[PDB]
């Protein structure tokens, strides 16, 4: 058994790999700010050697008021993405939510990817199907691991067979969750041994950022998908949990003297 | 405290009102078969003295696989409905997954529907704002009950303020549902006492339909919403579980001696 | 497929039969106080034409501290009992926790119970193995309804075949409790149809003593477990949660035009 | 912020102190058996430089049958124990079910342990209380983790102030634990920092065991408490789930370059 591969790039995703750092930001609130947040991960990532992926949403479809802030918008916000990538050579992981939006996005970045709570959205599905384009499904909080299998396939029948798993914990009673740090392998299994990636950020909806990325590491993933914020504290409204940028190096050791030193362990049998 | 209103036509949908039940199919295989299943609810309804509207789908958006059955088609499933109203005299209760199915559905019925999955996408509730037809908010099986207010704001915000809350129980562990019986009572509260339903054949996935929606019933709640099927065994297919047809009636006569016999209650208070 | 009985004296305990009240008090504080309550239901069954049996506790094992009150205590417990029974011709449940109490209880009173925490005490069972009197196992919140047959059997392997089976909901995220109204159902199954009821006042750990105790009823139990208070709001300590005394009467109505207006349908089949 | 030491002898148990192994075995199958497990453990607890601590049980007042092997029973069992300390240098944790056995064990032992199922018996704990000998509270599967402060309070109360925190996972859905490796944490809080320890063959109820025992490590822990059989397969019996003896030690590397590597660690926070 061996592990898989979906490639983006000069870059392999892959649970036996090292692991590959798909953090950034949440939603796109300016250049401005967006840059200088795309800058410390690349200097801490290059400087520290991580592969990375910078992500960032241009659309939030989910919120609690139709009187807030969108987003830069499918078509204002492609477009800041370009001017980024040249400028600092990453690549760009970001989401869709119609199936328009599909092809485009699939021409202005690398890493696309598939929202949670559509997960299980044929027609969307089925067109993110065509961009061929690697992709990222997002485990809904309601879902079982081992029903992960069925995403990946239908992924494959419509033609893309270049997908990974991103988690984000399960529901604990009412407005909680909990990471099943079983789940991971589970979801291995069921994909066919697809990349399977945490994200911390997302799993917490804190000081707690770090001892939980902590553990999942040392199960061994292909990486992990953080957001920082320069200000968390004031910035400080909702969805998921940002990070406090400058803090991003010394955290970032911390994943290394894990997803290292245990990326590279003589196999282990508890089973037998 | 009064309870609300969000009267479809001749029909009066509140909590303290009898149950009106929102049954039905679940997808459109043919009219055929369809207006037979609109048949005996129609007969039993009539002949028990019990509130109607008629439930089915137009299209299964989520499914595991695209070459399934999509199902009859927005243009072609509106059809379906009309050929319906006509003959029986109901109403039709269905759920959209387009901010474009928006209103066109909003002529061809009267009940219109937020599926769960989407219960949290803006676009597409100030896509339902507009139709300004009866709404049913699904409530998800990750959001906790007094989550529902948000949802409800925001169908206000966007103009519509008829909308009612189908409960259908929230996940317990990884692959089951359990439906808390408090949470009727407190989604009454934050959505301003708005109509509050039950969709137990939802709330399982069995001879447990009848027990399970006695309890729901005995609460006093706004009404049922549920799906049967004539031969249920072998169309033994997936997504919720439905109903065994001909048991429709007997099965009716449990609700009524519990829905008048509670909505008939000197309101109690453990309270104090 | 008939119900079983595990009638204490005069009393029927059975699934199909009228439910019995095993209502009453936590700890017991004092006679003075205690025989009051013990006043308002008596008067009110007798009136309402509800078996009854009282419940009362003479010591509180597990509590949040040593320097509190433990309670009457066994020796000087049991006494208190006695001048009860005479005074008004109901039985007594209380509950143990060593394997010494167990006989002594079994002479005092009439129905002894077994503590959900130890509901998997082997000693402890096979010393109420021999007592032979009437049993009540409160199902553990962390434990499956279907694993109830188990110690229903260890119960028969002992002796005692007389046994009965309480609920009290199940552990739902930290610190909450919800209630499976499948679960009695399935309970019902595993122990050989034994008698199930519902420790509500113990699911809440309210206003909703009420719409959660008529949920229940409406499903078809052996009856309840109640327990209420004449000042609740003030003597609101903690553990269970308690009903307002006054209040006992009209509550009680609500379970009849249940307990009785189900325990009288015709048998329904939502399976074939 | 310091962490607290409950040391027991020349061992120093610690959050910020490398992991104490308080592996060993379930039940005593018999000494032939027992001691070549004590065997094993000690040869590579000493060849790899970890804290070691042997646990084995004398009694099991749970299971599923009254015809089946209690145990060596306590008084057969503590001499049992004494045999072993000599041959092998090493200490004995075991765990208590009776006020009784309280005292004795305080002798014979050095680790005296309280089952989960009876971490809220007061008269048990004011029991307990006496010994002054080190104890470790399991923590359990329906209590939330900022509940462990009033067990731990209700110990000091006691005159014990030497006690620690065993976490074997939390309920999840019925039949069904996961450990919130974000528990540890904020069991360290309530108990004024006290050790915290996780109990994995338990939280298990598998190759599992490695990935799932190398979270908890990566998160700072005081340390593990295993088990394993020289022939898991066929021993295949239930209760907690032992880890294969002759990989004991590949195993146990694992965690050293986690213990170690994490336990040296230049404190963060992701917090401000
Ligand atoms: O919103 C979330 O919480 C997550 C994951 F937790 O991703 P998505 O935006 O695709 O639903
Ligand atoms: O699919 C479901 O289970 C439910 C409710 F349970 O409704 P929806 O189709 O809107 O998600
Ligand atoms: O304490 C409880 O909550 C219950 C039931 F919920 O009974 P017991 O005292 O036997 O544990
Ligand atoms: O039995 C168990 O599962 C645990 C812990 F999981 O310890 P205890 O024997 O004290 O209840």
């Amino acid at each position: 058994m061996k592990q898989k591969v979906v490639s983006i790039g000069d870059i392999n995703v892959a649970n036996d790999l090292p692991f590959v750092l798909f953090g950034g930001m949440n939603v796109l609130e300016s250049r401005d700010l967006a840059m200088r947040i795309c800058e410390h991960y690349v200097t801490v990532t290059q400087k520290l050697g991580i592969p990375y992926v910078f992500k960032a949403s241009f659309d939030k479809a989910n919120r609690s008021s139709i009187h807030s802030y969108r987003g830069p918008g499918l078509e204002e916000g492609m477009k800041i993405f370009q001017e980024l990538k040249q400028t600092f050579g990453v690549k760009i992981i970001t989401d869709v939510h119609e199936p328009s939006q599909a092809q485009p996005v699939a021409d202005v970045v690398d890493v696309i990817q598939l929202p949670a709570f559509l997960a299980r959205q044929t027609d969307l599905v089925e067109a993110m199907a065509k961009t061929g384009a690697v992709i990222n499904v997002k485990k809904p909080q309601f879902v079982s691991p081992g029903q992960m299998g069925n995403i990946v396939d239908k992924f494959k029948e419509g033609g893309n067979e270049k997908v990974i798993l991103c988690d984000r914990g399960a529901n604990f009673g009412y407005d909680n969750l909990v990471v099943d740090m079983l789940g991971f392998s589970i979801m291995k299994k069921v994909s066919g041994n697809s990349p399977v990636i945490f994200d911390v950020t997302h799993a917490l909806q804190r000081a707690q950022v770090a001892e939980l990325a902590r553990a999942g590491m040392a199960v061994g993933l292909a990486g992990l998908f953080i957001e920082a914020h320069p200000d968390p504290e004031h910035a400080k409204c909702d969805g998921p949990s940002a990070l406090p940028l400058a803090k991003l190096e010394p955290f970032l050791k911390q994943m290394k003297a894990i997803d290292d030193l245990v990326k590279g362990f003589e196999e282990l049998d508890t089973s037998k």
